[PDB]
């Protein structure tokens, strides 16, 4: 028995031995020059042979091979697009990536494989494609349910396509009617991903939308604490753990592995003083299908 839309969902129809080709269609920079770090968003044709839920991500296997000769391993991306897509028509699918950038011990710089391959993409060009892969972040069954989303970065993708498919999108069959709250944290202003859709679903649903955004370096509470995603959270404990307590409301996180620990600590803290230990609660929580988790 799942709470979640499992039923007849698609796995790994395509695999790394065999990938689907898919074309690049777009590739824009959604980020400022100010951004520490570049995101792009874009978009593939599949021409409807990848059949993937919202919630769901794609291997990608980038160009090349590796130092022993042997093509590169597969990295995994959330899917950025709702099912029908960007277009509406089920043929496209797409990506929120960030480009990554280091320095190794000796003091050079090192980009990251896949995602300067995606970055560097043109309209045209070919990208082998795996899955879709997933069921953690398939959304609830429920159309009345409570979904509250917290994501960091490129986090954000799952999310979007969760709230295109809710209010950008017209389904026979599907008609949210609960509460979605999004919290979305960056570092910058000019790292804020897709923004401005989100302000348009606001207005179009200003009774079943609630927005938030978390500008670390921009934005501080009252102490002078960073705005970070738990910092911004904490403003709305009393709510959010009040939400946590109903059959109904389900939560989903998904960005950069450290989020998950400054999240814990707020709810530590919480159930505690209402004499509940937060590792069982959560755990149950888990079980029941209402704490959904992806970082990386
Ligand atoms: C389920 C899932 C979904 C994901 N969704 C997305 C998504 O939507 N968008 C997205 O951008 N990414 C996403 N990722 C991450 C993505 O899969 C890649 O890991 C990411 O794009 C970097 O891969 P790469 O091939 O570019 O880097 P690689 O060439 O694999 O390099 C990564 C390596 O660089 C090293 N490294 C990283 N930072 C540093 C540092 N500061 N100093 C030293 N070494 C460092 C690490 O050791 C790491 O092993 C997701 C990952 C998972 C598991």
């Amino acid at each position: 028995h799942s709470k979640k839309m499992e039923e007849g969902i698609t796995v790994n129809k395509f695999k790394p031995k065999t990938p689907y080709v898919g074309r690049c269609l777009l590739n824009t920079k959604i980020t400022g020059d100010d951004a520490p770090g570049e995101t792009w968003h874009m978009v593939f044709s599949h021409e409807g042979e990848i059949p993937y839920r919202e919630g769901q991500s794609v291997g990608v296997i980038p160009d090349g091979e590796d130092k022993n000769g042997k093509p590169h391993k597969l990295r995994l991306y959330s899917i950025a697009s709702s099912a029908l897509g960007d277009f509406g028509d089920a043929k496209s699918v797409s990506l929120c990536v960030k480009r990554l950038i280091y320095t190794n011990d000796a003091g050079e710089t090192i980009k990251g494989v896949c995602s300067n391959f995606l970055c560097d993409l043109k309209p045209g060009a070919e990208v082998k494609l795996t899955g879709p892969v997933g069921k953690e972040m398939l959304m609830p069954k429920d159309p009345n349910a409570t979904i509250i989303m917290l994501g960091t970065g490129t986090g954000i993708a799952p999310f979007r396509s969760f709230l295109w498919k809710m209010f950008f999108e017209k389904h026979d069959d599907y008609k949210f009617n609960g509460l979605a709250w999004l919290f979305l944290g960056v570092p910058t202003s000019s790292s804020l991903l897709y923004k401005e859709e989100f302000e348009k679903m606001k207005e179009k649903a200003p009774d079943n939308f609630r927005l938030d955004f978390a500008v670390s370096r921009e934005q501080t509470n009252e102490k002078g604490e960073k705005m970070y995603i738990q910092t911004r959270m904490a403003q709305y404990a009393v709510e959010l753990w009040e939400m946590l307590k109903k059959d109904n409301t389900y939560f989903y996180m998904c960005g950069l592995k450290g989020m998950e620990k400054g999240i814990d600590d707020i709810m530590v803290s919480l159930a505690a003083a209402e004499g509940i230990d937060w590792i069982e609660y959560k755990r149950q929580l888990k079980k029941a299908e209402q704490w959904n988790v992806q970082v990386y």
